[PDB]
């Protein structure tokens, strides 16, 4: 089997991407944030505290003839941005782009933090990291991809995120028309439960390439590119008027400035992030200060190749016995 679904930016800045997912019988379609940095499929639901729901579409398990309570199961998760959610668990039928998993753990939110409430466009998350990170207790549950894997034509999924435009998640096949050149594959460590890999270096604009190992994670659920402070300083030093603002919480720049591209290495191959991808607009309405899309990972404890980086590439998440990551230009 295979599946193929369109993923759409939630706003004009590509702050996140939502993908429609069918849950239950008859189908309840929710727009979920596909997150290769986590491993829980959780949804706004009829069980979510009423005051914490504000425009989201909810899953109502009592209206699904295939829903079954996973008795005694609870879940609770926190994300890198300080957001969180928790609740209980049902198993149900879940379909993505024509690909169906029966008995998928669907984690129903009883509580969500304010950032989730305040984002009306995201109805939940669909985690695509390794199932070892899944938070369900007492019995850890498998991700949608892990459940589908054995049925798939090939044990892979791909992320093809758009810049200010829709893109595609495919399951079970590699669309050879979706990228240019070749796909370069690179080793993955699953020891932290992430799609963790090592970039071979970087360049800023037309500058020479710096060969240096940068260990990080391929994370579709993180908006920006977070790299070591040295690398980030070297980037913004090439932007007239750019500065790191502690009050804003990162690098900002006057949008009268022209942003250079940023290149990162995948083995001997190179992915070029165009400068425009690094502009996240005014820090507040009407401000002449813009927020940068490349920021320091210092104090995160890990480098994160988030959407800013991934949307410059066609990315293969290869779930073979020894997982690997593939990157192509597009
Ligand atoms: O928290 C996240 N990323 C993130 C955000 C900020 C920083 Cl410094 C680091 N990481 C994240 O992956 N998600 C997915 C759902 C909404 C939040």
């Amino acid at each position: 089997s295979t599946g193929s679904a369109t993923t759409t930016p939630i706003d004009s800045l590509d702050d996140a991407y939502i993908t429609p997912v069918q849950i239950g019988t008859p189908a309840q379609t929710l727009n979920l944030d596909f997150d290769t940095g986590s491993s829980d499929l959780w949804v706004f639901s009829s069980e979510t505290t009423a005051s914490e729901v504000d425009g989201q579409t909810i899953y109502t398990p009592s209206k699904s003839t295939t829903a079954k309570l996973l008795s005694g199961a609870t879940w609770s998760i926190s994300y890198g941005d300080g957001s969180s959610s928790s609740g209980d668990v049902y198993t149900d039928t879940v379909s993505v782009g024509g690909l169906t998993v029966t008995g998928q753990a669907v984690e129903s939110a009883k509580k969500v933090s304010s950032s989730f409430t305040e984002d009306s466009t995201i109805d939940g998350l669909l985690g695509l990291a390794f199932s070892t990170l899944n938070t369900v207790s007492p019995t850890q549950q498998k991700t949608f991809f892990d459940n589908a894997k054995a049925s798939l034509d090939s044990p892979v999924f791909t992320a093809d995120l758009g810049y200010h435009a829709p893109g595609t998640y495919n399951f079970g096949f590699i669309d050879t028309t979706a990228y240019t050149g070749s796909i370069t594959y690179t080793a993955v460590s699953t020891k932290q439960g992430f799609w963790e890999w090592t970039s071979t270096g970087y360049a800023v604009g037309s500058g020479t390439f710096k060969s240096t190992s940068i260990d990080g994670i391929a994370d579709t659920g993180t908006t920006l590119l977070y790299l070591p402070a040295t690398v980030v300083s070297a980037y913004w030093a090439q932007v007239s008027g750019a500065k790191s603002s502690s009050s804003v919480g990162g690098y900002v720049f006057p949008c009268s400035a022209t942003l250079p591209s940023f290149t990162f290495g995948v083995g001997s191959a190179r992915i070029v992030i165009p400068g425009d991808y690094i502009d996240f607009g005014p820090i507040s309405t009407g401000s002449s200060s813009c927020f940068g899309g490349i920021q320091s990972s210092a104090g995160i404890g890990i480098n994160i190749f988030g959407d800013v980086a991934l949307k410059a590439a066609f990315v293969v998440f290869n779930g073979a016995t020894t997982p690997t990551l593939g990157f192509a230009s597009k």
